[PDB]
């Protein structure tokens, strides 16, 4: 028996309703064992809006969740599918988490009206449209089907002299796996503009990368080739087993950097990568 239209399923919600295009949000969906209908074999699935697209594997193959041997959820781009073969017994209380990311068509708002193909309340979802950097910052976000973070560092954008190498020491957080060969540079100036790798990166005296371990390196750029020159540097990685569990993934850096007629400055700070859950217990 399809449990969607049912009585079974509780709640189907989402953290915030405001969405931004490419935006990877954790959709979560609770459901009881009610007395008017309760199992073993039937499946509560759910519907979703073409605007908002579920994340599957990398492979495209269904992402899959698991909720204690009770049962396991399959996750398409079109639609989730939670199904419960067999072992039921006297009354079963559940939940199940999965992601999305919305689509990124391109618009400066777009609102919809879903109930996801459930018996659950219709929610008004709206997916809205869209120099002096400081001297160095460091963003990032998920890999989406990749189960990977995207780090970037970002160095000197404004272009700036700089009087001394540019030191950073790099301490990933907890739950990643450093991908030692991704590593890219983004590097413009008047001359030109260079997208290259680590090794290219070195073996041209732009500075050296040291791997202080498997999760942590130190970069510096020499101070003759980094005056106004930016670098953005992309990297990966990999969200462990433990780390798909945590809230967010994090990385921190200390760097060091003097520019024209000033005295050293040192910064440090912790990027933050909020995690998309993907849990499902009873």
């Amino acid at each position: 028996s399809e449990l969607s239209k049912s009585s079974i399923v509780d709640k189907v919600e989402l953290d915030h309703t405001t969405l931004y295009q490419g935006e990877m949000t954790s959709i979560k969906v609770s459901f009881s064992d009610k007395e008017n209908q309760k199992k073993p074999g039937d499946t509560i699935t759910l519907t979703l809006p073409d605007a908002l697209v579920g994340m599957t594997e990398n492979d495209s193959s269904p992402r899959k969740i698991n909720l204690n041997g009770l049962g396991e959820v399959f996750i398409y781009k079109d639609h989730v599918v939670a199904t419960f073969n067999e072992k039921v017994e006297s009354n079963v209380n559940g939940h199940f988490s999965f992601g999305i990311k919305t689509l990124i068509t391109n618009s400066s708002p777009n609102v919809i009206e879903t109930d996801f193909g459930t018996a659950t309340a219709t929610q008004r979802l709206t997916i809205e449209g869209v120099r002096d950097y400081p001297f160095f910052y460091k963003v990032g976000d998920l890999a989406g089907e990749s189960n990977q973070v995207r780090w970037f560092l970002n160095v000197n954008l404004n272009k700036s002299d700089v009087t001394e190498d540019i030191s950073i020491a790099d301490r990933q957080g907890s739950g990643q796996q450093l991908n030692k060969e991704s590593f890219t540079f983004d590097i413009v100036n008047d001359k030109e503009t260079k997208y290259i790798s680590l090794a290219e990166f070195e073996q041209q005296g732009y500075g050296k990368i040291d791997f202080v371990t498997d999760n942590d390196f130190n970069l510096r750029f020499y101070r003759d080739k980094a005056r106004f020159t930016s670098f953005i540097v992309r990297y990966t990685s990999t969200i462990t087993e433990a780390g798909q569990h945590q809230a967010t993934f994090e990385n921190s850096y200390d760097i060091n950097y003097q520019l024209n007629n000033q005295d050293a400055t040192n910064e440090k700070n912790t990027s933050q990568v909020k995690n998309v859950f993907v849990e499902g217990e009873a």
